[PDB]
């Protein structure tokens, strides 16, 4: 495979730019419409769906379990029943949402269902769910990818207590199909650290939005009733990680990129992207429904919790690497990184590193030192996040090529295209 060299800015982006659908709201709304459709409320639509690699592995995973998802573009409709055929297996790709969302709404079949996925996706955790579906009665054969839920057309819910540490992904699988479930679902993380609250949240806000009742006024507890979820058209937001990889071009080059449609109130962690933006002094501003950004003529070291959001992680790994030189930056709160697409604070320590750069891993992150880079090979590792990491490092730094930009096509087949045009 050619490599793709990142474009460099010897001058400030200027650039208006719009990035498609959020791919975790997308991927929660094909969930529940299947929900919905399969207990027979009829047909939804996903206006503004995000079409990428995990979306597509979504909409195949709910057609393995028999539902009809149609639409060529960004209009999803989703329809049928929960009957999966002999044999069903879904395919769950590096899609951290299907290999998490879809085991629990698979359950509701009468028809066992296999899980496989990537390579590089059995590296990724998933047991501490399987436990708890088995917990709730669920026949699941397998500890690891591939495994097989063995539904018996019911699930019965009841009270259950898992240790979500390694990826919130755990309770918004268990959270997003348990109206479903006879008695509901409490679901209780046990211990600490639990990273990703926003992305709980999103899953607790889009079940009240279908109608479904749940009860997050404990930390560390949830508590869904047995009940229906509503067939509704959902409407997509653009995804604001994706459109913080663009808005990092503002901020390293001192230059102004604005993002259309962007939500003045969204089910996204948008007040945290904002302000660690604001922490570099980039002045960010709302206007025409739309969020410019404009860089600063410089910024020095920062140090950033990234617990809440740890898939800002490689973007801001990379504006950390293109801070003033001799600043340090400390990015903390991720320890569970470790376990995402790839382990992605050991990869960014190795890829800064081999640009001439100093990143140190940490026990919860990274402790980045700017110093001056060179030209390289930036390594994905099949990973969209590290993809784009290379290609704001390549805005600074010439003679920077990535290895995979196609890596990309887990949550933006089109950053390429997008990218080079912002650009210019
Ligand atoms: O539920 C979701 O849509 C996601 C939750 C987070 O997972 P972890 O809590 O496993 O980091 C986030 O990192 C992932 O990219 C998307």
């Amino acid at each position: 495979m050619k490599t793709w060299p990142a474009p460099t800015a010897p001058t400030p982006v200027r650039a208006t730019v719009t990035v498609p659908g959020s791919k975790s709201q997308t991927n929660r709304a094909l969930v529940l419409a299947a929900l919905a459709a399969a207990q027979g409320r009829g047909a939804s639509t996903i206006s503004g769906a995000l079409r990428s690699r995990d979306t597509e592995l979504m909409l195949d995973a709910l057609q393995t379990l028999g539902l009809r998802v149609d639409g060529v573009g960004s209009e999803l409709t989703v329809s049928g029943r929960i009957e999966p055929g002999p044999g069903a297996r879904v395919d769950c790709g590096l899609a951290g949402t299907v290999l998490r969302f879809v085991p629990p709404l698979a359950a509701l079949g009468s028809v066992p269902v296999t899980f496989d996925g990537d390579q590089q996706a059995r590296g990724r955790p998933i047991a501490p769910l399987l436990d708890a579906l088995r917990e709730l009665g669920v026949a699941v054969d397998g500890t690891g990818l591939p495994f097989r839920v063995r539904g018996n057309g019911s699930l019965a819910g009841g009270t259950v207590a898992i240790d979500a540490s390694a990826s919130s992904q755990f309770v918004s699988g268990l959270l997003l199909s348990a109206a479903s479930f006879t008695d509901g679902l409490t679901v209780q993380h046990t211990g600490s650290s639990l990273p990703s609250a926003p992305h709980i949240a999103m899953t607790a806000a889009m079940l009240r939005q279908a109608g479904v009742d749940i009860d997050d006024s404990t930390p560390n507890r949830w508590q869904v009733r047995p009940g229906p979820v509503a067939a509704r058209r959902w409407d997509i937001e653009p995804d604001l990680t994706n459109a913080v990889a663009f808005l990092s071009a503002a901020v390293v080059s001192g230059g102004t990129v604005r993002i259309t449609g962007w939500p003045r109130v969204s089910v996204q962690p948008a007040d945290h992207i904002l302000a660690i933006l604001r922490q570099l002094n980039a002045v960010v501003i709302h206007a025409d429904s739309s969020l410019e950004v404009r860089g600063p003529t410089g910024y020095d070291g920062f140090d950033v919790d990234l617990r809440a959001v740890g898939e800002l992680t490689p973007s801001v790994a990379a504006l950390a690497a293109l801070a003033s030189p001799g600043s340090v930056s400390r990015l903390s709160g991720i320890a569970h990184l470790r376990g995402h697409e790839t382990d992605r604070l050991a990869a960014l320590s190795t890829e800064i590193n081999r640009l001439g750069g100093t990143c140190r891993e940490t026990p919860d992150g990274l402790v980045i030192t700017a110093t001056p880079l060179r030209p390289g090979i930036w390594r994905a590792y099949a990973d969209h996040r590290m993809a784009m990491a290379g290609a704001i490092i390549g805005l600074r730094v010439a003679g920077v090529e990535v290895d995979d930009i196609a890596a990309t096509t887990k949550t933006l087949p089109e950053f390429p295209r997008l990218w080079a045009e912002m650009v210019g």
